[PDB]
């Protein structure tokens, strides 16, 4: 039971995603070692409400505490804002924003990398945006689901990395999580075929080691099972006639707003 977005409606959520883009581009020039993520959160809410005058979509969200997740290093996910938490040289770090404005959800989330790169997770870091990328280039009416999943997979596992199966990108709209499902990974059980007009997101993570996850004794704080690193980049997308736009797309991402595959 996708819904298929209007015109009107897919407006709304192209501001829905640039507000949440804009909260990342917004927050890198406080993403320094010394800083706690308890003070991030503590700025992008205040953003999102003062300024943007919009609500995350974290908030108590079955019991998220804080207004945007922020994980490091070996967490997967869901990582807790907090005020004693600063961030060391050679950190990975996830920021998640998810933003409700005018009724339509925009949803987006990258990593920054912290005072100087280590090699590894530089690395990390690159193959999972290409996989998200990769992906993005696929989208268009009556590609399948299943292709996508597979294809983010391979490209992956060639680099010796793994895909995290227990969350998956997903429908979105007027609610945080709406079908379709959008597994980042091939399953007999993916079939579904795009039209114009859904909208929906992509967002694979990425663990350097093995694919197995764990949660933590707060209900909340997602690990790598084996301590590797993990990581995660997410975008918003409207299925178009001929491909795909992409709604929460920032100053700092390499591929175009908009992909076309007709001639
Ligand atoms: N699937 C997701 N893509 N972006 C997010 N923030 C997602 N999920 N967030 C969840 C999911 C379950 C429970 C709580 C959350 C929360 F609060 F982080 F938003
Ligand atoms: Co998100
Ligand atoms: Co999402
Ligand atoms: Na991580």
């Amino acid at each position: 039971a996708i819904s298929i977005k209007t015109p009107e409606d897919i407006e709304k959520m192209r501001v829905a995603g640039r507000l949440a883009a804009e909260v990342l581009e917004m927050i890198e020039p406080y993403v320094k070692p010394g800083v706690s993520t308890g003070e991030l959160d503590r700025i992008c809410n205040d953003y999102i409400v003062n300024e943007q005058h919009a609500v995350s979509a974290c908030l108590g969200y079955h019991g998220y505490p804080k207004s945007v997740c922020i994980s490091i290093n070996e967490v997967v996910c869901h990582g807790i804002p907090d005020d004693a938490k600063l961030l060391k040289d050679g950190d990975i770090v996830n920021i998640d924003v998810t933003v409700i404005k005018d009724g339509f959800h925009g949803d987006t989330s990258k990593m920054f990398i912290v005072g100087k790169p280590t090699i590894m997770g530089e690395r990390l870091c690159r193959i999972t945006q290409e996989s998200l990328y990769l992906a993005l280039r696929m989208v268009k009416p009556g590609i399948n689901l299943r292709e996508i999943g597979a294809a983010i997979q391979k490209f992956v596992e060639a680099e010796g990395f793994s895909v995290v199966r227990e969350y998956c990108g997903h429908g979105i709209g007027r609610g945080f999580h709406e079908e379709p499902q959008v597994l980042h990974y091939d399953s007999r059980e993916t079939n579904v075929v795009l039209k114009p007009g859904m909208t929906f997101t992509i967002e694979p993570m990425v663990n350097a080691g093995k694919k197995e996850i764990r949660t933590m004794k707060d209900g909340w704080t997602v690990k790598t099972k084996d301590r590797s690193l993990s990581a995660q980049y997410e975008h918003t997308i409207v299925v178009t006639d001929n491909g795909c736009e992409i709604l929460t797309l920032r100053k700092d991402d390499t591929i175009p707003a908009i992909i076309s595959h007709d001639e």
